[PDB]
DNA sequence: TGGCTACCTTAA
DNA sequence: GAGAGTCA
DNA sequence: TGACTCTCTTAA
DNA sequence: GGTAGCCA
């Protein structure tokens, strides 16, 4: 349907509108006991959010553009990867926040990857903690840590071995 | 209701019946390019599963014991931790497989931790890969890796910075 | 018990 | 992390 | 376009 | 990953 040139047109209008979202400076742990700085372009909390942006859910938004009399809509974060495929190895791709900030829409803090790879980053040590992600992390997962496990493995008798 | 003495009674009857489940020897990656061995006590695929065991779902089971004329039922993997609390920092605890094998019921391959901690193990490098979990992992997550991310962060214009 | 049933909560 | 709809 | 509304997906 | 019902 849409032409490559028309797509690009969209992406570009996107980047502009997004470009004017307020910029927020965030200190994030990169790992290795090192701290870094990031800048998220966060969509407003309430309307108006932007030109062509709407909220379909609490932390959900959609971008909509009319072209040759037909309305087109996509996920507020799916645009930068409109030219990229929509499945890798049979796995549907989505937009993953590398900053772990939903409201943020900076494409530099985003990526196209499966739902599993996306979640994984949640527990990643960080680029400085030892991240091994093909597309490196810009920050250490917000869940990385030793955890708060209550009870470990244990048997009362001796009916088992490891 | 149930007394501590009564509880232990359960756990023991559990460990007993569980102890006779067929034992399966599995080779698993511990990380660091190292391989180890584990022994899972897998519940049968179909009935009969065991003494007081039933299937409430494809990969779901329940243990049931009658005591002083009142039936008691729990999750086939929750028993080992019946004396332990049911929430840490306000987070409900569950049973996490350290071997990542549902059918397995070996308490040496189990632990009581939040739902998030449980999931995190999924991407853990392993005890030999660099695991930092308070309650060490028995194997490296089955999802650990660089991933198959299709597109990385990128902007067409120059409206952004990291 | 034995053996099924149907329904539930998650963050992205 | 997604889809679609419906008033204006 | 503006601004609201709805249901879905996933394996733990 | 987890709670409960029904019928022999
Ligand atoms: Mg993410
Ligand atoms: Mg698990
Ligand atoms: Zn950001
Ligand atoms: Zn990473
Ligand atoms: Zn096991
Ligand atoms: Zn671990």
């Amino acid at each position: 349907a849409l032409t490559n040139a028309q797509i690009l047109a969209v992406i570009d209008s996107w980047e502009e509108t997004v470009g004017q979202f307020p910029v927020i400076t965030h200190h994030v742990p990169l790992g290795g006991g090192l701290q870094g700085t990031l800048h998220c372009y966060e969509i407003p909390l309430a309307a108006p959010y932007g030109v062509g942006f709407a909220k379909n859910g609490p932390t959900r938004w959609q971008y909509k553009r009319t072209i040759n009399q037909v309305v087109h809509r996509w996920g507020s974060h799916t645009v930068p990867f409109l030219l990229e495929p929509d499945n890798i190895n049979g796995k549907t791709c989505t937009a993953s926040h590398l900053c772990h900030n939903t409201r943020c829409h900076n494409p530099l803090h985003l990526c196209w990857e499966s739902a599993d790879d996306n979640k994984g980053r949640n527990w990643c040590p960080g680029p400085n903690g030892g991240c091994v992600h093909a597309v490196v992390c810009l920050r250490q997962g917000p869940l990385y840590g030793p955890g708060a496990t209550v009870a470990g493995p244990q048997q009362r008798g001796s009916h088992f071995v490891v």
